[PDB]
This record gives structure tokens, sequence and C-alpha cells, in this order.
């Protein structure tokens, strides 16, 4: 039981990890140190590992500080929990949902529950 939750959030987290580069354009915006390091990560991912990449909430895009990263379960049974990305390097795990997947990979949810700081 507790062994799918890590593996299964570390798998998505992956492609999260994508997103850990993607808002890590904004640590190096809102910080920068050096000048020398150019960067421009963009998010190709739509969905991976079961769970779907998208770009929802405050905003759909890199506009503010803020840079919204979601991976939510295409199917909530198959998947009880969701994967969120917040720009401090952080994920959030709910049992609830924090958004919806546009792939259409195979079936939509829609159910609100438990959460959790992963950091």
């Amino acid at each position: 039981i507790s062994e799918f939750e890590k593996a299964k959030i570390n798998a998505v987290r992956a492609a999260l990890l994508e997103n850990a580069h993607f808002m890590e354009k904004f640590y190096l915006q809102n910080g920068r140190f050096k000048q020398t390091s150019t960067k421009w990560p963009s998010l190709p991912i739509k969905e991976a590992e079961g769970f779907c990449i998208r770009l929802n909430g405050i905003a759909r895009g890199a506009l503010d500080s803020k840079f919204m990263l979601k991976a939510v379960a295409i199917d909530k049974d198959k998947n009880p929990f969701i994967i969120k990305m917040n720009e401090n390097l952080v994920t959030f795990i709910c049992k609830k949902s924090a958004s919806s997947c546009s792939d259409g990979l195979d079936y939509f949810k829609g159910n609100d529950k438990d959460c959790k700081l992963f950091k």
C-alpha cells in the first residue's frame, strides 16, 4: 500500500522533476547568483506515468513569480493521490484532486480528500 505511494509518486515526480527545472528557472531568475548561466526550461509534459502534467491554477504559463505545476492521476481509483509542484521545489500529495487531465488518456476524475506536504 504505502510502497505504491512513494514509488508512483517518485515516478511521475521524475516528470515533475522536469517541472523542478521549470520552477528552477524561477529560482535562477529570482535569485541570480551567476549571470553566465542562461536557462530556459520548457515543459513538454502533458501526461506521464499515468498522471497528467498540466498548467492550471493561478496561471497557465510563466507570468508572475508563481509557476503552475500540476500532476493529476488520470484514474483517481488506480491512483488515490495527486502530485503537485510548487515553485518552492515542493511536492503536494493530496488524496483530493487539484486539476484534471486534458490528455484524455482513459479516464477523468473529480474527488476531494486529504492533503500532504512532500519536501
